[PDB]
């Protein structure tokens, strides 16, 4: 099964705005380019987020990591057994992503996924944030998470769990209207409470938002002010019911896609019990 | 197998007395109602104890928790293989218990059991005790425990261990008379030394008592005084031989059913060794 | 010198509103009454805040604590040497405040101060909050702090430091207007970064606000929502430059008097270095 | 497999001398009698060492513990498969040993072994040493260990490992003469470095000695003086090469059987590596 | 007495080279300007190092910090008693240095010293390094240290100890030639092993070098490479005999003035014993 | 599979030079001889490195350890299944190596390997270094590591992983020339990041170097100076990208074979993720 989320690639209409957003506001480290994609770092990996020009204004692909070559072949085997179409990346692609091997596929609703192993690290160019943030929590929990919009949760669920090996952490009934809610399913593939959540939201984007976890509460506090000066805040500070992440949300330059910048969540294991929650926030997160 | 005891439902003749008892004396948080049952909280769960009017004056049902949907199906499979009759709860029942799924059955002697998954949590309504108690120890150890009265221990043992997957912790020969004792069997399904004990007591109740574990010794000390002012004490403070729980006992408003309020026991694991004890108390617990 | 701030008494136009405010919103424990004052608890002390009817809608007095009888006499001596008028409380007053001895005086601008020793504690009636808050940080740091409005800071400074023995922690230039700021002086008399701050604010109240410190960040988060539902929020969450308290502000029912509810500040000692800051917030605290 | 050594029974010519030896010198707690055997305690177990009159002046039996009934049946199965004769203890024997079940057998050279489960504990009669010793290290590591004399190590090895499930920790070539040594094999069945060692010593006793482990170095130091006043010392203080136990040896009242009283050894696990040592002592243990 | 070294001001011929040096190589944060001085930050202080154009190519002044106003007056008193000339800084100077008060003087050999209190902090503009360094160790130990060149050590010693209140930590005989050494005197005024060292070196600069202490060994390792790429290394990594600082040295753009970038030294207290060392390095520090 | 690297044997032209090198410079303890091999100790093992005269000036053999006899037979079985030729060491060889059993084979390119169990320990002759080093990190991680030169990495990889059970940790592309690099494969068989690395280097030696890990950074610092006085340094201090070992390199007396003396690396487990690095050093290690 997938070990963790390692990278995200976006295709956007305003690359300079995304560049400023990811460096001056979020704190990521600019790390040159690959092909027509600008690269950004959060840690020792050569890159974690990629931004390229495109009319999509959306997540273009997501990289799903394994630990070694054999594990990648085993994932190939699973995709074959499941009837999911995939192609092995060629040399050019491998060089572009800076990986030792990869399989290209899509989830049931068109999101390109790239399962890989052997990512590049550059400890000789130590991470340097572009804005005041002490660092991010990644490591074995990967880069962070994202919330995937789907038309059919059950269908999405079967694919992510049965095929990719993710596991349901919990469910929240997200209130949409007076008498309307969406059952969001939070899935883990490691100690991070969730790496991918699935929800049938009525938005025209592949994802509702992506999430990065910073080292300290102050990291989060300072970032809020940075995004507020930029006029991008969508929620006040808050804390979630299910994962206990303390965060705020903000708009990216791509309409309808947000970012969540948080701290201090609960982690999980095999002993995690599926439960249901009626609210996303234990406190805070009022919309603005 | 069952992961933990999650809830208890009582059917009683004096609902107001039980309400006062569970809030002002024990410290539970009143949490509205469901159907004709009043609900009480000990933690983040939407409810842990339910009280409804009834001539029984006894435990009406007990909820046995699993971690996810698949585990529930696996329990279904075990019940089928064992020939134990059961029915899947309907929507109405699921809504009443605030669970995502359940199987209704009885143990060999008529106690209704409800095996479930996906309980409701409401972290947005943080627990607030009705009396001075810093909190209860629950989490993965569930709500607490109870001691089940049975006519045939061996028979009860086979069901709880072979069918529900509980495990014998130890046995105590409880002195009844000058030359009379009952071999009580203490069973675990997690780190709590026991969640259910089985004993052939000569009382006309399904259970001898239920037990809640508080965070501090002072929690226990203060509760004793609360129950003493209420005239409900049945034992002085004491400490058990087998689990090292430090507690006292008191009567509930249902005749012959007691509650045990304790602190600081030993926990268990796979390395737990079955042993036999000749007394329930290492010290204290004198009857009053 | 004064060891800590032990209690506050307010005189207000809407006692029921203050009662609801201090219990349902802040979380204090109602603790009966003394004279025409309603009493509220935050810990083991018999009372910490007192509310009585009055047209003032302001702080009526503040109790400044010492450790023993001799220390109280020594404070008497200091007041004599300094020419500050004072009167020893009579039996009736002592009984009302539940103290073993006290001296009544005023600061240079009319705020009644009561220096006392031997406060009453009632550990047999353990603290029980009226709203979800795990507890407050008091002990040797006293009940909390307040910010005192003064017409003459230098004059106020000389009295609090030279006479009462407080010590300057630091100064912040609080921006009032485009080119206008007030140099607020933060003073300590123990490990709490400040117990009293002095500032020449243009408001018609003795104090700008009082501050209570809760045990956890969640305590603060939950309280914000409680005060927001009440429509009382004046600032978003934030963190101070000087003390690192993480808090929010809200209106009390007395116009122009706020409360600050915070967590996790820096403490001080003899090695504290006076410094100057140009902003009150390191992050957050935007006015609303 | 066997989980730990739980008890030892000796048959001796001088019961009063053994009584004084185990209480006044070693520090064990006298715990009445069972049949014609006097019982001694080291902890919460009803008994750990038994002494009965007999011309043997030797170890009469050793009790090998399991964790539950099923494990005992599984050991029965193993003995059957291996062709080792055994008999299930009758009620009388079970009552005498205070166990819930047992199998009686002998090792290849005549030492009676008793495999059991469900030992009696009496926490209501807390352990009280007869001499100054803070306590013994037992628990999951059992009572201690012993060194078994055998004519054929290989043969003894096959039985203890293949049949009883013990595991080789290491081997020491114990120098007997100028050019003569005995390869002693140290075996574990839990965290205790060894519970049984096997050695082809030329003595006319089933065991060379038994070993108890005390809580502190001072416990050991004080015991030495106690045994020296009794004239029983056979070795000076020392520390072993293989287990790092710091101890001294002394004669019991049964000729050629010694006791080892030690402290602070290394524990083991699955990652333990078999090694060979040329001396028993890293330092000390000179014979006297 | 002086509490710590708070800031340094240099007057140099190549301001752009110093700017690049302090940001890209050392890792300091550029923090605008004051007068014709460019400012650099290492922590929460508004500034720690100042660089202005000048033919000196040397340390122009050093700021010596106290904790409050009274302490500053007490230092004034000491200077008066000692006959050392000084002037109180005017408003303009105070504004330039961002301090609440200061006294301007020189040491016996012309180095301008500025004793101050009430420095400015700007926690609302959190420190952001210009190069990969996790942070510096400052706080109560001040910015770091420097080694002061003097023609007369005894004379310099009397001034720094008797007048400014520094204390001798230890002495090292620094080998100059085959049979030539300089007795360097290392002085502390807080927990930092030394803040100022005095030595009769034959160089035409006020100081031999200044020293900054980074949080980690990696910080130091990475900086070495940064300075080596710049061609500025003067010593290999090493560790000092007296303070145990692990560091390397490099040239600044001002000829004959170096910088020392280190980690992990010993701290001191009242119990520090004066000792003498014959070498500066316990290991490493070979000149290059 | 192999548990760890236990010993190394070299065949050299200058035995006295190797003796001085391993004792006075590295710090190993001379431990007599076996056959025509001089023995050296790093810990409690009777020997860890052996040096014998020979024209090879290279690694003559390497000992690969298991935990017990059965494991050795299991390795025999694996070699048989794989078609790798091997011979069981005779008594003489066993006595020479001081082991209880061994299998002699070669890797695909001629390096003799000796898989063994039951090594000799001599705790009665506690380790005493010949030079100032507090000790080495060995234990379950074995003696250290080495980098093996191979003509065919893929071929070498298949043997070490599939046959001996080593596991790939990571890969580094070691820059050889302007546009030339060698993909070195770092393999583990325990917690040590690597025990054997494989690389297609163009040198006429079986190994590029062997590595020992000391207890402290000072151990490493002092050793550097020792080797520098001997004129043997090949690299400055540095820290690796993949294992985070902080070390320096030096020449042994055998041309083209170096030694690496390091400290403080990362350890591994099952959760280790294969990654790729473009440099060997995160910092330092400049060649000299
Ligand atoms: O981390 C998280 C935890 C719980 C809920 C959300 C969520 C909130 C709004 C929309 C979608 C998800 C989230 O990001
Ligand atoms: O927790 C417990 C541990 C040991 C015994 C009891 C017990 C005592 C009296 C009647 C039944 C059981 C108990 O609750
Ligand atoms: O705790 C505090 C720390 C720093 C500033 C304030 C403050 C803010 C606004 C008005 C007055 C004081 C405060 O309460
Ligand atoms: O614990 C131990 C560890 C190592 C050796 C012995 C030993 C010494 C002499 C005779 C037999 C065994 C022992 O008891
Ligand atoms: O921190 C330090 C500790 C000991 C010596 C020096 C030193 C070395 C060379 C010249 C002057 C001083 C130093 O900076
Ligand atoms: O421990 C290590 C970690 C990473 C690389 C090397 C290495 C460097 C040069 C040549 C071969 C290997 C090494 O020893």
């Amino acid at each position: 099964s997938i070990e963790r989320l390692g990278y995200l690639g976006f295709a956007v209409k305003d690359v300079p705005a995304w560049d400023h957003f990811l460096t001056k506001s979020v704190g990521l480290m600019a790390a040159g380019s690959a092909g027509d994609a600008a690269l950004y770092r959060a840690d020792q990996r050569a890159w974690r987020i990629a931004v390229q020009p495109g009319e999509l204004d959306d997540l273009a692909y997501a990289g799903l990591e394994v630990d070694d070559a054999a594990a990648l072949e085993r994932m190939a085997d699973k995709l074959r057994q499941a009837g999911v179409a995939f192609t092995r990346g060629d040399e050019a692609l491998m060089q572009q992503r800076k990986v030792m091997g990869l399989l290209c596929l899509q989830d049931p609703f068109g999101l390109p996924l790239e399962i890989y192993y052997g990512p590049a690290e550059i400890f000789h160019e130590p991470f340097l944030p572009s804005a005041p943030v002490s660092g991010f929590v990644t490591g074995d929990q990967g880069i962070g998470a994202f919330v995937r919009c789907v038309p059919d949760t059950a269908k999405a669920m079967a694919f992510y769990t049965e095929v990719l090996g993710f596991v349901l952490s919990d469910i929240i009934d997200i209130q949409m209207g007076p008498e309307t809610s969406v059952p969001a399913h939070f899935l883990h593939c490691n100690g991070r409470h969730h790496t991918i959540a699935l929800a049938a939201f009525p938005i025209p984007k592949r994802i509702h938002h992506f999430m990065l976890q910073a080292n300290t509460i102050d990291d989060v506090g300072y970032a809020f002010d940075r995004l507020d000066a930029a006029g991008r805040i969508t929620s006040l500070l808050g804390r979630h019911t299910n994962d206990q992440t303390l965060s705020f949300y903000a708009d990216t330059p791509s309409p309808m896609i947000e970012v969540e910048f948080g701290w201090g969540p609960r982690t999980v294991d095999s002993s995690w019990t599926v439960a249901r929650h009626s609210r996303t926030a234990m406190w805070g997160h009022k919309s603005v």
